[PDB]
């Protein structure tokens, strides 16, 4: 929307890494960004690409989930919503839902029905204290699904680890729950947890993500993709970060 709107220019004030992607990327064309805890460092593929501001899509569920969570509007004991009876193209989304099933399946209207109890003000609070993209709320109704609010690759690691690590008003039975909802994969050498995002501009893929963090015996990691062109999906996204996460050893 305006000048600053869609790229991010804040000097990183850390050790970075420059990667080279480039071969797992292939055809496709976007980012990968990596944060270690450990290390207080980024290694980043495709720097300038990185700083580019896209609708984050369905990885501000993510988002959602968390202001659903801090103002109470689901919880613990219960974040069942129930199917309002309306048919969608998949049957996982013709339920009832709680806040795993739904983001496990990216179900829009569980997250509407949760922005919807949300008022602008309190968003607007949330996405300054967060540094969350450009913050542009628009039109507040689906703004962060290909509409007025984006945020760079860069950022959804910045954004991600700072919500989650530093000491803020969220609380820690928020941020858990929110893990549980996000965990894709564990075993004896790490957990996975992440959420994809696809954009879908005149039947076409336009816009894909995968933003989560990787919790091993040794270390935390944040990290996100995104893919500007080729086939840039959700899904793909995700198969190139963990093809990514193998090679660096972030994986075993």
């Amino acid at each position: 929307q305006s000048i600053t709107d869609y790229n991010y220019k804040k000097p990183l004030h850390n050790d970075y890494q420059i990667l080279d992607k480039s071969k797992i990327f292939g055809s496709n064309s976007g980012s990968f960004v990596m944060y270690s805890m450990a290390a207080d460092a980024y290694y980043i593929y495709n720097e300038k690409e990185s700083r580019k501001r896209y609708s984050p899509n369905s990885t501000y569920k993510i988002y959602l989930a968390m202001f659903g969570l801090d103002r109470h509007i689901i919880n613990d004991e219960n974040s069942r919503m129930s199917w309002n009876h309306k048919h969608y193209p998949f049957d996982a989304w013709n339920k009832e839902q709680d806040l795993n099933t739904a983001m496990q399946n990216s179900v829009n209207w569980y997250f509407e029905r949760i922005s919807d109890q949300i008022p602008k003000n309190y968003t607007a609070t949330q996405l300054k204290q967060l540094n969350y993209g450009n913050k542009n709320l628009g039109s507040y109704k689906s703004y962060w699904m290909e509409d007025s609010l984006k945020i760079s690759n860069l950022e959804q690691v910045i954004v991600f680890k700072n919500m989650m690590e530093q000491n803020n008003h969220f609380s820690k039975k928020a941020k858990n729950q929110l893990s549980s909802s996000l965990l894709i994969k564990k075993n004896e050498k790490y957990e996975l947890y992440g959420k994809t995002g696809t954009g879908i501009v005149n039947g076409k893929y336009n816009n894909g993500w995968f933003v989560g963090y990787v919790i091993t015996n040794h270390d935390k990691y944040y990290f996100a993709t995104h893919l500007s062109d080729g086939k840039p999906s959700g899904k793909n996204a995700e198969l190139i970060s963990e093809k990514i996460l193998k090679e660096m050893g972030v994986l075993n």
